[PDB]
C-alpha cells in the first residue's frame, strides 16, 4: 500500500520528470544522486524553499480527506463528547431532562467509527451543521506492524503509507 | 564561497544494509512496494538485494522530528521505555497517555512495564483534535488544534448555534 | 534546430512509472527474466523496482495509435474496446472479428460483436495478413504485396512455375502481374 | 519467446561498440535530469530515433526465423490453402480427378500448426518447391495473458 | 449503434436481441456492426405480452405484463387471461 500517484506527480508536472529531486544540491552524479525515482530514489531530503510545498497543491495535488455524517437533529443533544482512542472514532453524546426530583428520558448514543489506519487525531475534527448534522472530517496523512501509527504535526509528507483502506 | 556542501548525508549510517531505519525488516518494506492483489507477489528483496533506499510512516520522521522540541503541544520522552504499543486516549478533556512493553524470556524474561501520564488540556480542545506522535529516535510529542470553546469540554453546538457557542 | 535533450516520453499516467495498460503485476511479470519454478517473481510494483521498460502493446501505446495509416487498412475500435480479435483469412476475404463483455455494471450482459470484412487485392497469400491493437485503440491490418498473382487465390504454385504465375502479359488471361 | 520465454538480443544492441551502455546515449541526446546507466539494472523507455541504430539491429539483414517443412510431392495438389486462425497455421490440400459423371479418387489432408506465439501472419509465407516439398517459413517477432498476440507491421523493436 | 434492423426472438424463455448496421456499398460494404443482447426472462412471462418500443432518441424499451422455475420446463402459458397463471414471484 502506497499513494504511489502522490509520490512518482511530485517530480512529474515540470520539463523532465526526476529534475525537482534533482534541484538542495547541484548536478554532480557520482557523489550518490538520484537518477530513476522509480529504480532510484534514496531517502528523502527535500528541504524562497517550497519543494515539499504547493506540492500538495493549495491544502501530488490532492487533499485527501476522510469526512463521515451522522444526522443528530432528532436526537437533539445537550452535550456531545467524541472520543478518539486505538484508531477508533467514539461518539458519546447525551440528551436528558434537567428534572432534581425526577427526570426521565434519558437517552445517549455511542457511534465507533473505524478509522482507515494512518489517519492521525490532530487532524480529525468535528463540526455540527445547522441542520443539525454532525460532520466528523479529518485530513489523510497523504496499517503496519506496530499496531500505533498516528503521527503526523500538520506534516504530511512522508507519513502516509496506507491507501483508501 | 560557502558552497561545497551537497548534502548527501541522508544515506542512512545505520550498518546493516544501506538502510536499517525502524526495526531492520523485510515485511517493514512489503508494507510499500505496490498493490495488495494477491498475484502480485512480495517486493522480496531486503536491503542491499533490491530497488534503492526508499524513505517514503516514521521514516521522514527519524532524522526531523526526534523530539520536534515543541498551535496546545506536550513532549514526552519514549526512548528510554522503549513501547511496543502506546495508546492515547482523550475523555472529558484529559488526554491518557498508555505505554506497554511486552514479553521475551530471557534471565530478566517476565518484567512488565506500563506508564500513564495524564494531560489537562485547555477547555476549547476537541477530544477528536488531539494526537501523539512516535520517532524512531523516540520522542512522543502530542499537538492539538483547539476549535475556536466547550466549557465543561461536553458542549459543541458551534457552526451554526454560534450565539450560545461563542 | 537546436534544443535537443528533452525529456519525458516517460509515462507521466498517474500510477507508478508506467500505467501504460493497466497496473497489474501479472503484465510486467511476463517480461522480468526466465521462466524456472521459483527463478523470482520480479517483486516491483513501480515506484519500488528496477527500470521503467516498455519491452507488446505498450510499445504500441505512444508511437503507433493508429499505426499512422503493401496493402494497408485502419479500422476505429476504441469505442468498441475489445478483449478479444479474431482475424481470419479465408477465400481471399479478411474477417476481422471482435468480442467485450466481462464486467457486471448497469449495462452488464450485453454481449456486442463486430465483422469488418475485407476484400484482398488478388495476389495477396492468404498467410500474409496481419492485426495490431494499440491502447488508443485503432486496429491496422496489412499485407505484403506479392510482386507489385492468382484469380480464385488459392493457386500457391509460384516457385517452380513462372510461366502461369510470374511475370506480365495480357492475352487470354495467362498471368497478371500489378494488380 | 520460444514457448515459456529474449534478453541476449535486448542487453548485442548496447555492447558492440566501446563502451557497453553508450549505445543508449548516442541515440538520444543535459545529461543528469533522468538518463540512462546500466541498461540491465537502469534502462528507461526504449525511443531510440542516418537512422542507424534501429536498423543495426537487424544487422542490415531485415533491409528496413520460424519454418516449417511439408512433404507433399506424393499427393500431388490440385490446390494448397494455407489458413492461419487463432495462431494455428492450418494447411489444407485437397485432391480430386475431374470427372462429371464420376469423380472418384478424391482425397484431402489438413494439417494444423502449433505456432509459438508470437509470429505476427505478415511475416508467414508458404513456398512450394520443384521437388514437391511445402516450406511455411516467418520471421520471428525478435503467451501474455490477453490472448491476442500477433502485431508486427515488419517493425521488430519491442515485440517478442 | 443507429442499426437498420433489430430482430427480436424469444427463445427458451430467454429474449435474444439482434440488431444490424450495414453499409450499402457492393464492391466493398465494409463497416458492420452488429450486437446480440440475451436477457434472462423471469420465468412466467409469456411471450404476447413482450413488446418491443423503439424511441426517437434511441433508446429499446422491451416491456411485458407479468403473469401475476416450474418442473415442466414449459412455462410461457397465458393467453392476455391471467387468472391463476402465475406460480411465480418477483424472481
Amino acid at each position: 500500500r502506497v499513494p504511489f500517484s502522490l509520490l512518482r506527480d511530485p517530480f512529474r508536472d515540470w520539463y523532465p520528470h526526476s529534475r525537482l529531486f534533482d534541484q538542495f544540491g547541484l548536478p554532480r552524479l557520482p557523489e550518490e544522486w538520484s537518477q530513476w525515482l522509480g529504480g532510484s530514489s534514496w531517502p528523502g531530503y527535500v528541504r524562497a524553499p517550497a519543494y515539499s510545498r504547493a506540492l500538495s497543491r493549495q491544502l501530488r495535488h490532492t487533499a485527501d480527506r476522510w469526512r463521515v455524517s451522522l444526522d443528530v437533529n432528532h436526537f437533539a443533544p445537550d452535550e456531545l463528547t467524541v472520543k478518539t482512542k486505538d484508531g477508533v472514532v467514539e461518539i458519546t453524546g447525551k440528551h436528558e431532562e434537567r428534572q432534581d426530583e425526577h427526570g426521565y428520558i434519558s437517552r445517549c448514543f455511542t457511534r465507533k467509527y473505524t478509522l482507515p489506519p494512518g489517519v492521525d487525531p490532530t487532524q480529525v475534527s468535528s463540526s455540527l451543521s445547522p441542520e443539525g448534522t454532525l460532520t466528523v472530517e479529518a485530513p489523510m496523512p497523504k496499517q503496519s506492524n506496530e499496531i500505533t501509527i498516528p503521527v503526523t504535526f500538520e506534516s504530511r509528507a512522508q507519513l502516509g503509507e496506507t491507501a483508501a483502506k
